[PDB]
């Protein structure tokens, strides 16, 4: 009967999409990876993103991050854990990009802050893929969402990110970071 | 903290999550089109590293599934941009086992390839430095490969199942051998 | 003034394209990588392949392998040399694909045989990229060549591979392997 | 056997091969659009491993170049399929240093970004496990980053040049600092 909502969660056995949502079982494409990333040059993910947009003709993509997250912790620490270092170097660039903002916060609160920046940045990445641009620019309906789940509090009434167009992607992304920067 | 890594297809019809009779939080999931493990795919090899090294998983399960979008698309003849690149890896497998699959009926192929695919992905899994090393340092790691027959409801052990490189060769070679009955 | 011929050689300080060819300096796009591969899911290469076909509008791609080659040797040996193992696992699949044929040859002669299979297989890969298919199928001129260079003998008057269309790619590829199999 | 690894752009105008005044056979070349080293790029990281570990190279040079196809295409606004994905990494760099590049003239950006790019690729190079490890086992490895100004004929030391992680920080930070004169 076909799925209508793509979820991109973290491999960290978190965002049991199934369970966190509770919508219609069978209408949820899922992809999971360490720190729930959308990297410009990742076939794996983009391939999913493609199948979901072009083929299954989906109109929603949630990227969902979470707090107390292994990728983020791994990303912030130094242990060279092999391949995963490469993968997380992308997250470390995000940390550098917002170093100033993060660069003044109880270090405890930094992991959770970075979890949030990240969800914004991946939506921003997602939104700049040819896949998605093409789709919008050809008049197809597609909405993007960035949410952060916490095991204690549920979903944070945060600067979510929300993008239904190239123009809205921008505002949203900016607003998101703008909003996170206040302290 | 979880003992299994599940590697499923993005196609939505395999919710291992309950299927099994195990748990969540004991389940560390990665899902991608056609449920592949590609030699040079950082996305997935990354999931497999965190699994094997950080969490110290004991079982990695690759789960294929019948009438699968990915599999069908692979044999379809029509460009879908990026997804085609990703699916060429499954075409290579298709060609590999061509004779076998010619000796077969057009609509029955779908399913066969689904099986073969699982076999082949496990062989890929088991040749990764990651896995070959868990093994050499004597970590307990078993690799399992199943197809979910969405039609009959039940899963199905394909009996690829490996615990070492030697046990990897035997299952793989035996599986391919068996799928030319 | 623009280039008209893409060369894909081996990173093994071999196929100094420049020098091996001697055509018009400035009209040679080059990419090099270990064992001179064209992998289905490699952005790096495909990106070059794209720039060259779509943008610079090239009409020739040589993939050039060579004999006594580090990638091939590495591929055939067992030392786990880290990342490169992953990369070469692709070459090892080619070895498995032609195991029977290789599987009866003075083991010395195997490395050179595999060097040749490889050049065929990469052309075959190249030829099945959307990039190239799209190009042909839209009536653009594009020729593909697979040659093997030897330091002692120069270019082997071998089953080269040669493909100007989807249909010719096939014949050529088959003919190539067919031809290599005789002993 | 060779002592240098050269990492150039595919754009054809940088034939390091003679440019230098060194040699071939002492030169192990990898060329790709916009002369990038991406964190998760197996193609290139592979060249860099073979270089550093197998051949035991002493110098890795990343060479950018003025009016570069890749750089221009990055700032162009027009989809070119796959190449766009690859070029988003250079857009991210562009944005990163946006203010600097706004404070600048439309046609002069081209060149600046070319410089910045080199700076940033070297920083990428120097954060790879591969390189960070050569260093910890005390191998001699220096990383250099140059722009070839095709117009004036001459190369140009950008004076990113690193021999350790600490020496990597200093050059990088100093370079960016200097390119906001
Ligand atoms: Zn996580
Ligand atoms: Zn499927
Ligand atoms: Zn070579
Ligand atoms: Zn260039």
């Amino acid at each position: 009967q076909t799925p209508h909502y793509l979820w991109i969660g973290c491999s960290d056995s978190r965002a049991p999409a199934e369970k966190l949502t509770n919508l219609e079982p069978g209408e949820l494409f899922v992809h999971r990876n360490v720190a729930n990333q959308v990297i410009h040059t990742d076939f794996n993910c983009l391939s999913v993103v493609q199948y979901a947009v072009d083929v299954l003709k989906i109109e929603h993509i949630i990227i969902c991050g979470h707090t107390n997250c292994g990728g983020i912790h791994a990303a912030m620490a130094d242990k060279d854990l092999g391949l995963i270092n490469n993968w997380l170097l992308h997250i470390r660039d995000i940390w550098f990009k917002h170093g100033h903002l993060l660069g003044k916060l109880s270090p405890e609160k930094r992991a959770d802050m970075l979890t949030k920046i990240n969800v914004a940045e991946q939506v921003y990445n997602l939104g700049r893929t040819s896949i998605v641009k093409s789709a919008w620019e050809r008049g197809q309906k597609l909405s993007l969402h960035g949410w952060v789940y916490d095991v204690n509090d549920g979903f944070l009434v945060d600067q979510g990110v929300m993008a239904t167009s190239r123009e809205t992607l921008e505002i949203s992304y900016r607003n998101a970071i703008a909003r996170l920067s206040i302290l």
